[PDB]
DNA sequence: CGGCCTACG
DNA sequence: CGTA
DNA sequence: GCCG
């Protein structure tokens, strides 16, 4: 087993699921914490569990497994043994972790902003909603519409939704294209939110068209949260039955000499691709980013035209994007 | 021990 | 600071 | 918390 999570596939179904759950909340609790190093080290050892072939059983199948030192083995152990890790549970049921968990599920609240009101004495949603001079329009706008957001968004909505951006996008700019990413185009038939890329096949056109979108899509009513940009994080009206739900989209813009390095990034996963940038950088000493491959020693840019060109560029075997589920 | 992704709004 |  |  690699120790890059880039280097082997991860499917979204694997054979350890309550495992890497259990790791995941010591992830997130390590992240309300501010320690990223423990959050990457847990992180990495659930998905190493993702990408195996069967379940594991006994605490002798993790020997030789890359990232299961004392302390994740002691958590696998515990819920091989007992079926529960106390660690985990009394982080799940802690004022600590719930609360930090509630609050940077709001649109406009991080780590940061949650730990500080938490240190204030601040609870519950209800308390935010008391001191709302406290609040930035961000914030404003994440707390009204925190119900709507916490529901998630079915891929059966996606198509009629990306329809609606390919209408405005298509009046700003004939001949441009809307390609879904995120963990849709992994294969999840749910999200928290919906990611398109829009890019044009002539370099150059794209310039100026993200604001031209955005007003387009709020002329049209679609829009109940945003704001030269390439970036857009909103919230958006989606249509139910007899009414409508509030859904975050987030939209970029790419030329197409960047797409694949843009569709790459925006496909994810989230540790799927800081691992493929630890590995260029580490490994093949390139630096990725959404934009290119640059090499450092040559002053160049690798030119792409798939993502299958980035793999082979990184020496790594290509994975579609359903393998990328880190 | 140092390092832990790398951007834009 | 927020966001992906 | 773990790798190298
Ligand atoms: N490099 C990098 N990419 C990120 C980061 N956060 C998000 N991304 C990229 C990869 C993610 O798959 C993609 C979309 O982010 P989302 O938060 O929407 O996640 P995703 O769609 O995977 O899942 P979800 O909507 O929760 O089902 O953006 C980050 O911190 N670093
Ligand atoms: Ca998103
Ligand atoms: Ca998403
Ligand atoms: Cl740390
Ligand atoms: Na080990
Ligand atoms: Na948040």
């Amino acid at each position: 087993m690699p120790a890059y999570a880039c280097q082997r596939p991860t499917p979204l179904t694997h054979h350890n699921t309550g495992l890497s759950e259990a790791l995941e909340i010591l992830a997130e609790a390590a992240g309300f914490e501010g320690s990223e190093g423990r959050l990457l080290t847990f992180c990495r050892a659930a998905s190493v569990l993702k990408a195996l072939p069967s379940p594991v059983t006994t605490l002798s199948q993790l020997q030789g497994l890359p990232h299961f030192g004392e302390h994740s083995s002691r958590v696998v152990q515990e819920l091989l043994e007992h079926g529960v890790c106390e660690e985990v549970e009394r982080v799940r049921r802690s004022e600590r972790y719930q609360t930090m968990k509630l609050f940077t599920q709001i649109f406009g609240v991080g780590v940061k902003t949650a730990d500080r009101w938490y240190r204030e004495g601040l609870r519950t949603l209800d308390d935010l909603r008391e001191q709302p001079q406290k609040l930035t329009q961000q914030q404003k706008a994440g707390l009204q519409h925190h119900q709507d957001l916490s529901t998630p968004v079915l891929r059966s909505d996606v198509d009629a939704l990306q329809q609606v951006v390919e209408e405005a996008v298509g009046q700003a700019l004939p001949g441009a294209t809307v390609t879904l990413t995120g963990g849709f185009r992994r294969g999840k038939l749910q999200g928290h939110d919906v990611d398109f890329l829009i890019t044009h096949p002539k370099e150059g056109q794209e310039a100026g068209l993200l604001p031209r979108v955005m007003c387009r899509l709020q002329d049209q009513g679609l829009i109940l949260y945003h704001q030269a940009f390439e970036r857009s994080f909103c919230i958006f009206r989606l249509p139910q039955p007899g009414s409508w739900k509030a859904v975050r989209v987030d939209l970029v813009v790419a030329p197409v000499s960047q797409f694949p390095f843009a569709l790459l990034g925006w496909t994810g996963s989230k540790l799927f691709q800081r691992e493929l940038r630890r590995f260029s950088r580490k490994e093949k000493g390139l630096w990725l980013n959404s934009h290119g491959l640059f090499d450092p020693e040559q002053k160049t840019f690798f030119q792409a035209a798939s993502e299958e060109d980035i793999f082979r560029h990184l020496g790594l075997e290509y994975l579609p994007p359903e393998q990328r589920n880190a």
